[PDB]
C-alpha cells in the first residue's frame, strides 16, 4: 500500500488514519474503480496511470486501490455523513 502526499493531506479531514485504511482493505474487496490520471496529475513522476483500482469498504467509507501501483487513489470523507459517493464505482460482483 502506497499513500502519497495529497491522501496523507486528506486523512485526517476525512476521518481515515493509516490503520483504519488497512484494516477496510484487509476486510475485501467490495467494488471496483479505475486510476485513470493525465501524466500532470501524478507527481512527482509525471507518469501517468490507466490501471485497475479496487475498491475498499462500505458507502460513505471507503478507500480505492492502484490494483498496479498500490498506491491509494481516492477516499471518502467519512467526517461527512452526506458525503456523495462516486456514482462510477461499480459496487459488488457484476
Ligand atoms: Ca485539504
Amino acid at each position: 500500500l502506497k499513500i502519497d502526499q495529497k491522501i496523507r493531506g486528506q486523512m485526517p479531514e476525512r476521518g481515515w488514519t493509516e490503520d483504519d485504511i488497512k484494516n477496510t482493505v484487509s476486510n475485501g474487496a467490495t467494488g471496483t474503480s479505475f486510476d485513470k490520471r493525465s501524466p500532470k496529475k501524478t507527481p512527482p513522476d509525471y507518469l501517468g496511470r490507466n490501471d485497475p483500482a479496487t475498491v475498499y469498504g462500505s458507502p460513505g467509507k471507503y478507500v480505492v486501490v492502484n490494483d498496479r501501483t498500490g498506491e491509494v487513489t481516492q477516499i471518502s470523507d467519512k467526517t461527512d455523513p452526506g458525503w456523495v459517493d462516486d456514482s462510477r464505482i461499480q459496487w459488488g460482483n457484476k
